[PDB]
């Protein structure tokens, strides 16, 4: 099975950077109602859709108080607890986050030792990539990604 | 086999917005010569892309009599005779819908029951997952399409 | 095994365009360090992330003498030698390319050849489809490619 997923947020100034499930020193950060990590939601849609099961939106309302302030480490854990109940295997995720600032380069070893420690993934079976936007989209964070299954 | 497509449609007031196959109440919808209907082009593009078969606009342009005007899910039903005889068995297709307005949750069932009926997979061989535009695209609609066959 | 990538630069008028490895007759063309082909970038991208080996601006930078202002082909063929000596067979390559203009239908022949001899796949496992970004983004060309292997 393969799930494909996105996610972006506007990003403010002096607001906190979440990406991967870390904390990222930078001058940017998400403007949301959520942590605004694009990448674990991104994740948790690939892999909801890799089972039909519907996107965060739906699963993980905020009128749900189980899912109210949490950190979006919470919605991707429940996402794999429920293909895992249904069968799956995760074996690789791959994906891109778009972001003009901060350089995500020098933090390139932590944010893939996350990815592989919340999906419980080899470091190989992570495919974690930077770009800009190359003025594009400035004031965004953009991530895309793809989940593989058994 | 994996195939990957995209498209999107720039969205004005007034006009009928048609996703996945059926017209969904709204207050804008393409601005296109087609039916704009981006779920539907970028799982053609998808399929074709699996075989390299070419694209949607190399295979279906309203030069051509027996596609111009036609709804799109004619294109998508002729891309999927095209791939079967060339012996594919569909297993799955995910994407996402990125649009700012209207929120497509309300549609969620029907839009999944008709790609459902459309490419005959099973509801949970089905990946659709909805995000806005955080205001990067507010007058678009975009579609990301995955594919997966044999 | 399966990797996503993605790549986007500015267009300007008067610049070359390189695709797929090949230059394209065009008004306009990448304001880049690099020949700035998206199409190869986004599919080594892709191929890196595969075995989680990182992306174009950690292995191949202008930083490097052996990388500094080569072709693009010589980035995608080195990701290729490092995923085969990992134990990698490259199976199929699906992309996409978004830009406005020049158009791409009447070069797509040499593009998809040009594919397939650089990956060494049939034309049948070369998946290149073309669209306009509508008019979101009418100065960047993006590319965004799915690779599978094994
Ligand atoms: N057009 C849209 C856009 C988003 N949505 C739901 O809204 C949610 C939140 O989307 P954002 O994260 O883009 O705000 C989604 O996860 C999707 O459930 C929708 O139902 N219709
Ligand atoms: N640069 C481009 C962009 C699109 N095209 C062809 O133009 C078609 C229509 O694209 P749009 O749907 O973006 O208008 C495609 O499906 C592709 O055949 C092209 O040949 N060169
Ligand atoms: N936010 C970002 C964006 C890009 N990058 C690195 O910068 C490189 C070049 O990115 P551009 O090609 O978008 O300029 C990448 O291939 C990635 O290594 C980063 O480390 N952090
Ligand atoms: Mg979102
Ligand atoms: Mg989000
Ligand atoms: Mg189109
Ligand atoms: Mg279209
Ligand atoms: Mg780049
Ligand atoms: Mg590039």
């Amino acid at each position: 099975r393969i799930g494909y997923g996105e996610d972006s947020h506007r990003l403010e100034e002096g607001r906190p950077l979440y990406l991967c499930g870390l904390l990222i020193p930078s001058p940017v950060g998400a403007l949301a109602h959520s942590d605004g990590d694009a990448a674990m939601h991104a994740l948790t849609d690939a892999l909801l859709s890799a089972y039909g099961l519907g996107d965060i939106g739906l699963l993980f309302p905020d009128t749900d108080p189980r899912w109210r302030g949490e950190r979006s480490e919470v919605f991707l854990r429940e996402a794999m607890r429920l293909v895992e109940a249904r069968g799956a295997k995760l074996l690789q995720a791959s994906l891109v986050l778009t972001l003009d600032r901060p350089k995500l380069g020098p933090h390139r070893k932590a944010l893939v030792d996350s990815l592989s420690r919340l999906m419980r993934l080899p470091q190989d079976r992570i495919g974690l990539t930077f770009k800009t936007s190359e003025g594009l989209a400035p004031s965004h964070v953009q991530a895309r990604a793809v989940v593989l299954l058994d």
